[PDB]
């Protein structure tokens, strides 16, 4: 099909001007052939493209888990915007877009077919700075700060003054900060380990008296005190920000069929790629990470997938991940609460999390279920149809007659709803807006939070990844009408075939948050772990609540570092139907199961080494053991608990 | 009955003059007369009686859960000893007793039907040390420090020197000690509460540059520094000692209806109250407490009441306990481990725990019963009779051959030992020396531990007591071959009538120690909770782990302070527990009844008398159908689980 060159539209390769009107035409041309039936390339001509938000498309949006209804963010600026449109595909050709001050990179509204690949993304001035403690004097009370090149400063006295490059329009300055940035997270240079420490205090900037500029892009700080953290800082690297989630990375709202693939992402303002009430999503070769020629650490401002009301197929494959601020993939629609019962078929419901709110969690024709907040467990027979909403339409206008609120949406629905539904007590679940979800052959690493996050009641399979040193639990699994208000439960799910390295905490946690644990309904159904790698040094493999059919089959446990310190592998927490076989565990694990608000007549070991409510201490294999005669025998008995260590 | 007077053999009430050859003497006159049958009263002219451990009698013996083998204590210094004899009473009639030293107070052994009434028991230089800081100045880095008149120090440098009275005889001081004694818990003189914290660490003795006397018993320490510690030290009483029990505070092993009455115990040094291997004690009237004319606030060195291994009827009526450093009450048996099997009929059985050895736990006719450490269960059919006995006689001798360890003791049984009994996995409970237990109308304040532990299998009656401040829990029903070696398994526990208030954790804690929790089999049996009162602020009511026929009704649940997602436990956790019931309890509106599982299923726990929630908060709401609220208050709705759904302002 036809091809829209963006050189035809004023944008020459690595002409250090600004693109964003150049683009805005190209874009404009393009939907004029797709208009007509054409298939249409957008292509840049390989070379570096600077894109400005000063004259970029700007748009009044809600964008779910960042700000909510803050009306001082609700304005966006969009570097390349396919709004309205069909059939367009934006070939990067291998170039490098760099963005300014604090944008959207791209994104796509109410269009279909559309495709971003073929380039890399990242920030002039990064709003994440990393700065690398790369020594330490405790006797002259001094660290040596290795600051990267991105980074602009001025330095007054004891403060250091942060800001962003300018705008070639008006001379602003995009951004300052001073000193410590809000929120600071710790990269170990040597381990390669990201973790969250006190975020909320960064010991750099903890007493300081005096900064020079000892050149080569290094600073020494001069201190009063010399604090432990500071005293033990030598190769850490303080990635620091604010946390105000004021733009999404991508935005791609109310499409069908968008495909993201090529994509270097090396730094990602504001938030991760956002998809948000979209009809299938493929991500494919996407690379979250800082390229080689940089001495920055950090990828993702915060999250670096959100996939929030979504349906249709969401699939992540061949891709890697580094360096998020928060949570690299989270699959997950919103719970809203029941504030007002208007009459038998119509109701408000309310957006109850200050960072979700705003925009659309349903359409007419879209079905919806009844839950229980308190055991998180459906409303029997309270599935219904949406024949009108009356809310916010995403962009601050209304749909239907409105609602007067941002928070609060209202229902009218098919057939009158189940009495038992009342005010505060039940939420609402877009039950159309949920996706299946294939997660496949990607890399995690160096990540503080949880690897993958997923709540849907469609097909999921997370199979053949690799996970290496997620700080939190590397598939976390919850359904949430408490804090977070993230639906939905799950109905079948495959975790098959991944790797578990450096986990800093359970390998698999299941957790819904309901406060009350129903011991004859689960809220999640059909989990099954088979085929995978779990490395342990002292964090349980799988950590499950209220799950109904769990199988937990044919993996292979192993210890890291190839009375007795740990966890027990396996907790499990009113559960029902659980079944082990044939995992394998190296020697000296704890392949026993604790058991929470159930019995063991629910779990099944008939086929498996794990022992139900005992340690399971696995022995040395056979009926005679080889011991160098300068080592201790630890007698296990057949629960695998210690009786007695010569 | 006939009656000899410690005044007729050279005592003088009122002295000040070592007392001890007097009673020695007069124990000798009792013994003679109580061969001949009569009953024999040994009185003291009233007054005050000071006894010496120097002419003492002593005797090697090994004394349960205080220092076991140990050769450096094996030999005690005992005031009164009544060994080998009967039918003799010791009737003090109000007189005080004052001991010296480090030394057991009194004592009966192999004796039947003695008695111990009507006297105090004192020290007259305390072994705990108890240091109260009035004042801190912060800006001057000072604590002002009161030392009750009893203790004797010097000044030298920051130091302080601690030491003893001086024996009469030699002129040498008993003991000596600087600074800090090794171990210190809490008393707060502002609440009457009592707690453990950094036990090894005193803040009174860190960062010391000066001591000053400031005369009138108060010293003025000051500081390089102020820690935070220190800082918030005012009103806090230091109870410091050394945790060596060289001695125990009283020693009744091997006899038969000892009665302690109207016993005023205003310090013990060493240990408690030991009963071992005795069949029946009976303790009316015992008022572990420091009295209103002192200035100390520490009653017993360690605990006040230790009965290990005996049978019959222990019964603690109309007591009370005041400021122990450990528990006030522990009766338990000791589990022995199998070590070697010699024969089908023949096992060397060991002591594990290295403060319970070298005296016999097993006698010729007595029964055992054998069980599995990990899930702490009987092996089925195990009863076996003792036949011969080879080890330590508890006064360095041996019992038929000896076994050439003071841990270690040979059994011969009747039959042939189950064969799945093996070396390790096993440990065998003495089941003829398990006494029924009847503790009732006491009152236990003022204690940093626990308030009553209790493992035998037969009858147990809790009843009508008061619990205020117990720092752990106020109950402790453990079972433990794992870490302490204490038996045994309970059959039939009944906890009735007993107030709870400020409790430092659980109201009772029922945890055998097994880290396999059987599936099939429960540890304990039969034990009901019944008409009990539980003043409630955040910790649980009952935490029970491994109980079958649990019941918990008509108890009475208060909130302990009336003015006030959410915070506090709930009130109940079950743990591995079988057939549980809970009927006609009443909660206060606030409180969680609730109710946490561990390695079981709601089905086993009837609530449908009750209002306790299986697997939620449970948390109590206004009652009746109409909540008359403050409109300046907030209204937290709650569902039918007890779970808050929604917390407004706007009513
Ligand atoms: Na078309």
């Amino acid at each position: 099909g036809d091809v829209v060159s963006v050189a035809d539209y004023g944008a020459a390769a690595d002409s250090g001007e600004d693109s964003a009107p150049a683009i805005i035409k190209a874009v404009d041309k393009a939907k004029e052939l797709a208009a007509e039936g054409k298939n249409v390339t957008i292509a840049f001509p390989k070379g570096r493209y600077d894109i400005y938000p000063d004259k970029a498309e700007r748009r009044t949006l809600y964008v779910s888990n960042t700000v909510g209804t803050n009306s001082s963010y609700k304005d966006k600026k969009i570097g390349i915007l396919l709004e309205d449109t069909k059939n367009i595909t934006v070939d990067g050709q291998g170039s490098d877009f760099v963005f300014h001050g604090k944008m959207t990179t791209f994104a796509a509204i109410n269009s279909r077919n559309v495709t971003f690949k073929n380039f890399s993304v990242d920030f002039q001035v990064p709003t994440v700075i990393d700065l690398t403690v790369e020594k330490v004097d405790a006797g002259a009370k001094t660290a040596t700060v290795y600051v990267p090149e991105e980074y602009n400063y001025r330095l007054s006295g004891s403060n250091i003054e942060w800001y962003s490059d300018s705008s070639p329009y008006t001379g602003a300055t995009y951004w300052t900060a001073s000193n410590a940035l809000p929120y600071v997270q710790l990269y170990d240079t040597k381990t390669g380990l990201t973790v969250r420490g006190d975020v909320w205090t960064n010991p750099i900037f903890q007493n300081v008296t005096g900064i020079t500029d000892a050149g080569n892009h290094r600073l020494v700080f001069s201190y009063s005190s010399m604090s432990d953290k500071l005293a033990n800082a030598t190769g850490i690297s303080y990635q620091m920000r604010q946390t105000t989630r004021d733009h999404p990375g991508v935005f791609l709202w109310k499409d069908k069929d968008v495909t993201l693939k090529g994509i270097d992402f090396r730094f990602l303002h504001g938030f991760g790629v956002v998809g948000q009430s979209t009809d299938t999503i493929t991500m494919d070769g996407l690379h979250f990470g800082t390229g080689e020629g940089t001495g920055r650490s950090t990828a993702g401002y915060a999250d670096f997938v959100q996939m929030s009301g979504c349906k249709g197929v969401i699939t992540v494959a061949n891709s890697s991940f580094s360096n998020p601020h928060d949570d690299p993939i989270n699959v997950h629609g919103t719970f809203l609460q029941v504030v007002e019962k208007i009459s038998d078929t119509k109701i408000k419901v309310r957006y109850m999390h200050n960072e979700t709110a705003g925009f659309p969690s349903f359409f007419v024709g879209d079905q919806v279920e009844f839950m229980t907040k308190g055991d998180m467990l459906p409303v029997s027979d309270s599935v219904r149809t949406v024949t009108a909403v009356d809310g916010p339409d995403g962009q601050g206008g209304d749909m239907g007659a409105g609602s007067g609120s941002l928070t609060d949406i209202v229902l009218t629905l098919d057939s009158a709803i189940p009495s038992a539904v009342a005010v505060n007590s039940h939420v609402v679940e877009n039950i159309t807006y949920t996706p299946e979800v294939n997660i496949h052959d990607n890399v995690f690493k160096e990540t503080p939070t949880r690897g993958i996050l997923v709540t849907t009641r469609k097909k999921v399979t997370i199979e053949n990844n690799l996970f290496d040193g997620m700080g939190m639990a590397g598939i976390y699994i919850s359904n949430d009408a408490q804090s977070w208000y993230e639906s939905g439960p799950t109905r079948d799910v495959t975790i098959r075939g991944n790797t578990f390295r450096r986990s800093g905490s359970d390998a698999i946690l299941v957790e819904p948050t309901n406060p009350t644990v129903s011991t004859t309904d689960t809220v999640h159904k059909n989990m099954t772990i088979e085929g995978n790698t779990f490395y342990v040094n002292g964090n349980r493999v799988l950590n499950a609540k209220s799950v109904s059919d769990l199988t937990f089959r044919d993996n292979k446990i192993y210890r890291e570092n190839p009375q007795v310190s740990g966890s027990r592998l396996f907790r499990l927490n009113g559960c029902k139907q659980v079944v082990f076989g044939g995992n394998t565990y190296d020697v000296g694990v704890k392949a026993g199961i604790d058991l929470a608000n159930m019995g063991a007549s629910e779990v099944n070991v008939s086929d498996d080494s794990a022992k139900v409510g005992a340690d399971g201490l696995v022995p040395v294999t056979g009926s005679i053991a080889y011991v160098s005669d300068d080592a201790a025998v630890a007698s296990v008995d057949q629960d695998g608990t210690i009786t007695a260590v010569g």
